[PDB]
């Protein structure tokens, strides 16, 4: 019996049942919450959580949006930042540390995220960052070197590139990917409290990426995910969230690296992205629904919940507690790619929390991203006509 038919039956049985709405379509990380949720639900004497897929994580918020015009939402749910904003508009979310959630001991990087106007509204729960992956096996072929700085990764594509006969350099013309050029380039997203998505850092990200899909460097996928393409010609590098790490290690018919990113110079590592979710706890949820997330949420923070979950799946641990586990100290031992997930989220950076970026970022950002990489459209003139919709927006 799979874990979510076992859920299935905890919560028809149990005299109280809080759900959690999620964004996990499946894999890895819909696999370990679901283990999580079973293991809660068996100590828990008729109190249950029922996790429920809402389809990917722009599905999640378009259910949540649905669930405040219904006025029925969820005990739980996962959230963004910029979600936290939009839910805290409607003043729908109850502050965590008035359930008695203790927080002392959850990584600042992450607990800074959830704090608006000096409260903190979510628990860090799948938290990311971006990282290096990479072919040691065609490193290894070809003398190149893992690259520690952006001038050593261009340089690294362009050599593999020419030796194998294609684009070594695999990346999504998303807003992810254009966040780590930007970021270590010296891009900012907001000047004196303004947006700006056409800086001269933001256009010399995307000419970049542009430059490398016409010198034969960089390779665009278009359908699926990186590690859904991989066979298909030849691969070295991408940047991509550390939860993908379970996908690619199943996927790779070569040697998978590791690596921490590359940076303006060897001096320290290049800054990632920060991307998955929180929990939050909608205040329209009962008492006893409450109460059942504050013990869940508890568990969450755990040790031994934050190390099975972080080695199920590539998610960075957010607690100091769950790396002296012995579950997670056993599994880093045994596989160095963990502490190289810990050691890249010492690195790490956000984008806006602004209520409305999650449209901004796919619908206005990636359709620049995808106009120039895909349509060979003008980088600036791209990104001027996004700055132009994003102003627009906030207006
Ligand atoms: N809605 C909304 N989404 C946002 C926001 N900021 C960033 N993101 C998205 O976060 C995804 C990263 O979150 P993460 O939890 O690190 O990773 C995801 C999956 O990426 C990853 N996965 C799954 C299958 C697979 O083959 N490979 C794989 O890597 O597993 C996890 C569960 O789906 C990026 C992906 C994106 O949808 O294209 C846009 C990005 C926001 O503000 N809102
Ligand atoms: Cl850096």
């Amino acid at each position: 019996m799979k874990p979510e038919d076992v859920i299935k039956e905890q919560c028809a049985r149990a005299k109280v049942v809080a759900e959690l709405w999620h964004g996990f379509t499946g894999g890895a990380p819909k696999a370990a919450l679901e283990n999580l949720v079973v293991e809660f639900n068996k100590a828990q004497q008729g109190r249950c959580v029922r996790p429920v897929p809402q389809g990917g994580y722009r599905d999640l918020s378009t259910k949540i949006k649905a669930a405040f015009a219904a006025g029925k939402v969820p005990t739980m749910a996962q959230a963004f930042e910029n979600n936290i904003a939009l839910y805290l508009e409607a003043k729908a979310l109850l502050p965590i540390e008035s359930l008695g959630v203790k927080l002392q001991g959850v990584n600042l990087t992450f607990l800074n995220a959830v704090r608006f106007g000096g409260v903190v509204y979510g628990v860090p729960f799948n938290k990311s960052i971006q990282v290096l992956y990479y072919n040691k096996d065609l490193l290894k072929k070809h003398g190149v070197p893992v690259p520690a700085t952006l001038e050593e990764f261009v340089a690294a594509a362009k050599k593999l590139s020419r030796a194998e006969g294609g684009p070594v350099y695999w990346f999504q013309p998303d807003a992810s990917t254009f966040a780590y050029f930007f970021f270590n380039l010296g891009g900012s997203y907001l000047k004196d409290g303004k947006l700006v998505l056409n800086s001269k850092e933001a256009v010399e990200a995307l000419t970049l990426l542009q430059n490398g899909v016409k010198e034969g460097w960089a390779k665009p996928i278009t359908s699926g995910a990186i590690n859904q393409n991989l066979g298909s010609g030849p691969y070295a590098f991408s940047v991509d969230t550390s939860a993908g790490y379970t996908a690619y290690l199943r996927a790779a018919k070569f040697d998978l690296g590791v690596a921490t990113l590359p940076g303006r110079t060897k001096g320290q590592p290049g800054y990632g992205l920060v991307q998955g979710t929180n929990l939050v706890v909608f205040r329209q949820a009962s008492k006893e629904e409450q109460a059942v997330a504050k013990d869940f949420l508890e568990f969450v923070l755990s040790p031994r919940a934050q190390a099975v979950f972080a080695t199920a799946t590539g998610y960075v641990p957010v607690t100091e507690g769950a790396l002296k586990d012995p579950v997670y100290q056993a599994y880093a031992a045994e596989n160095p790619d963990y502490a190289t997930i810990v050691r890249q989220s010492r690195y790490a950076k956000f984008e806006p929390a602004l209520a409305e970026w999650e449209q901004i970022r796919f619908d206005i950002l990636g359709q620049a991203i995808k106009e120039a990489i895909l349509n060979k459209a003008d980088p600036k003139a791209a990104l001027d006509r996004a700055q132009k919709l994003a102003e627009d927006l906030l207006s």
